[PDB]
């Protein structure tokens, strides 16, 4: 016979205190962008991105992250 | 015979205190963008993005994240 | 016969205290960008990015991170 | 005879640009105040202030000031 | 004879631009106030203020001020 | 005879540019205040202030200040 007892216990804390968060400046692509193309041949797929793209400002007041995985596998 | 007891316990806390969150400036693509094309040939799909696209400002007052997975697999 | 008792206990704390977080300046691509192309042949796929792309300002007031994995595997 | 020609000229400018103004916290007198008095004698005027009084939060978006005095005095 | 030509000229501008103005918190007197008296004698005027009084929050979008005094005095 | 020509010319500028002003915290009198008085005699005027009084948070987005005085005095 088999007994498996799976009773992990978590009383854990993940915490931040921040007295103030701010004055955050993100200025991507202030410079002039100039693209000049003549007599180009493309015989397959083209992906083109020009300018200021996909830029992120992410400012969470906590942003604390608990990641936990429990796996019990039996045969 | 088999006994499987799966009784994980979580009393865990994920917390932030932020005294003030703000004055966030995100200014993507302030520069001039100029794209000039002559005599181009394309023989397959073209994707083009020009200017200021897909830029994000994300400012959650907490933004705390508890991610948990429980898997019990039997055969 | 078999007994397996799986009872890990976690009372752990992950903590930050920050008195103030701020005055953060990120300015990628303030310089002029100039691309000139003549008489190019492409016989396969082209991916092109020009300017200020994918830049991140990430400023969490905590950003504390607990990662835990529990695996019990039986045969 | 007397000629007095008082013709001062002001083309002066007083200016501010502020990109954002905010997240201002003023919390005077969060502490407990306890006053106990026994057998006191006052033979003249009493002024008493107890608690949180006359506190100011003043946040003008400009608050720019021009003060000018012109005085011509003759005898 | 006397000529007095009082012709001062002002083209002077006082200006502000504020992109946003807000998130102002003023919390005077959050603490408990306790005042106890026994066997006190007063023989002239008493003025008493207890608690939270005369506190100001003043947040003008401009709040710019131009003060000008002109005084021609003759005898 | 007398000629007095009083023609000062002002083209002066007083200017501020501020990218962001904020996350300002003022917390006077967070501590407990305890005042105990027994058997005091006052034979003249009493002024008393106890707690958190006359505290200022002043945050002008410009706060630029031109002060000018013109005086012409004659005899």
């Amino acid at each position: 016979s088999v007994q498996i007892v799976y009773k992990p216990v978590d009383l854990s804390k993940v915490t931040s205190k921040c007295g103030s968060l701010g004055n955050i400046h993100h200025k991507p692509g202030g410079g002039q962008v100039e693209v000049k193309s003549e007599k180009l041949d493309f015989k397959d797929r083209v992906q083109s991105k020009i300018g200021s793209l996909d830029n992120i400002t992410h400012v969470p007041g906590g942003g604390n992250k608990k990641i936990e995985t429990h796996k019990l596998t039996f045969r």
